[PDB]
């Protein structure tokens, strides 16, 4: 599993559950081409993205629609998404995990990578 | 004014200078278009980007040349720049601050009247 | 001055106002010795603790009465309070800034010349 | 497993690994002591710190030696420790998890708190 998001919610101290998370990767043509999506889990964890074989070289894209979460909770947010833009296994193949935290008004994300 | 934008290095404890921002807002076709644009000053602040007239609400995409700031100081980074995208909705000034990291970024809104 | 705390509402999106700050600094018998306290203003800052005079290198906590500012807002906390420690060692000003959430609370320190 | 501590570091984009974690609890005459402590494992987790039996309602005091952690990787850092300080178990047990995020001169924290 080379590509995982995990993601908290930092007023109610819980996993961010059903947060819709979706995957680009820039394109030859230098636009955003749709690469995976899915959604977190009961403890905020999304796997099963992408595989070994799929997640190639290249500029990759996770938006994380903290704007649906936040509004299902009742709460009007702030920003439209979370997210990170990053090149993967320029180095060769890496495991990624990117872990968001999440208010309403702010968030932060953190990747970590294995190999 | 009515959008600043503030930046921080976790690492080094100090403002991040001469970091570049561009500010975009997204037009009809759900492309975004540039607004304003500068490189933050040494306190790690960028003043100045827009004016009352020119804010209007809309959605706006603030992006932080993050992998720039990293590479001039010879530290190893992760991601491509740091993109906060927010809604723009009485009298209201707004300050963007971002926390950033080789691996992690964090970033808030300071919406005051 | 020589030592200031800033504290923004990661929820609210604002300043974190009128937040009780307790500075102690490390005595030899290894217990926390009040140093200098204060409440935050309207911008979320707190300045004046100190003076260049009494800031000697040592060790100090700074700690923010989170609990309090909760639940004034009438939000649920975790915190009992957020505790910031660390060593002071040229000429140099430090701000404390911190991001509250909840559950959650983020510090980091600026260190200029 | 009613408390655990998750530690990842933000500069090199891993877990922290062998870092000192110290849980202390307030007694009856408003001192602080000793708990429980450990060290986190390869993927940055301390699992085994206490028990139900023993993880009573109290305030507890989680210290995660982060000055030492920098200084083993050659970095001086800002912080002597991250913390939190909370109150445990009032409204029946809970499991805890502490979730912390090092730089050498910011910390943050995060509390999960399930049923
Ligand atoms: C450990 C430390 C941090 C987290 C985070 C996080 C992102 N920003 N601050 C914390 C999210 C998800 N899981 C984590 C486990
Ligand atoms: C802790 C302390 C500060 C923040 C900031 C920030 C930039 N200027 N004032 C604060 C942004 C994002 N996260 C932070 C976490
Ligand atoms: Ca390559
Ligand atoms: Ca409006
Ligand atoms: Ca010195
Ligand atoms: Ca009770």
């Amino acid at each position: 599993c080379p590509l995982m998001v995990k993601v908290l919610d930092a007023v109610r101290g819980s996993p961010a559950i059903n947060v819709a998370v979706h995957v680009f990767r820039k394109a030859a043509d230098d636009t955003w081409e749709p690469f995976a999506s899915g959604k977190t889990s009961e403890p905020g964890e999304l796997h099963g993205l992408t595989t070994e074989e799929e997640f190639v070289e290249g500029i990759y894209k996770v938006e994380i629609d903290t704007k649906s979460y936040w509004k299902a909770l009742g709460i009007s947010p702030f920003h439209e998404h979370a997210e990170v833009v990053f090149t993967a296994n320029d180095s060769g193949p890496r495991r990624y995990t990117i872990a968001a935290l999440l208010s309403p008004y702010s968030y932060s994300t953190t990747a970590v990578v294995t190999n």
